[PDB]
């Protein structure tokens, strides 16, 4: 499996992370706004946009490429509600960027949330992660692309001053996280921190 893989390999793929170059991510600006992803069902940078009404949210997936076989591994970011607006547009430029090693994401659709008289105190941005090998192995460079575009994410927020939100129950983060939290499906918080996803992302 993806876990064993990773297990076996754990500060294998952790020397050579650490000693990689900062990554590059060329940010989109033909994106919507916010406003836009409220469009129903477009596309933009290769993400297959959608917003039906049986959720709360709009769903993101570009239409390539990661090879493998998803393994759990996701990222919430939670900010507060009323600055949801903000978080998507200062994100847009990442989350649609086509060095994004997130092929699929979602972001809470407010007007949703309140006529289907949900909570919103984190969670708003979902961003699924897959094995990017054909043998649903993670590459060194697959991983430390996620770790900094994860780092991106926090630092662009933070500089935006947008106030974050409430870490879901079942989710993990190291203190200097902000905003991201992590947690996989397929498998106790305390459980989750001893994961090798999440410790390469973190430690």
């Amino acid at each position: 499996s993806t876990n064993k893989h990773l297990k076996n390999n754990f500060n294998s793929l952790h020397n050579q992370m650490r000693k990689m170059p900062v990554s590059h991510f060329k940010e989109a600006l033909d994106v919507p706004d916010y406003s836009g992803m409220r469009g129903f069902f477009a596309m933009s940078q290769g993400f297959q946009l959608n917003n039906h009404g049986y959720d709360v949210f709009i769903h993101a997936r570009r239409e390539s490429p990661s090879q493998g076989k998803f393994a759990g591994d996701k990222f919430h970011i939670s900010v507060l509600r009323d600055m949801v607006p903000q978080a998507f547009q200062a994100l847009s430029g990442l989350l649609f960027s086509e060095d994004s090693p997130v092929d699929k994401w979602k972001v809470t659709d407010m007007e949703k949330v309140v006529q289907q008289a949900r909570v919103s105190l984190g969670a708003q941005f979902t961003l699924y992660i897959k094995p990017d090998q054909e043998n649903s192995q993670y590459s060194a460079s697959f991983l430390h692309k996620t770790r900094q575009f994860i780092e991106c994410l926090e630092s662009r927020l933070s500089e935006n001053g947008v106030i974050s939100g409430q870490c879901p129950e079942s989710d993990v983060h190291p203190e200097n996280w902000k905003y991201l939290s992590y947690r996989n499906e397929l498998r106790q918080r305390q459980a989750l921190r001893e994961e090798p996803f999440y410790r390469l992302m973190t430690e």
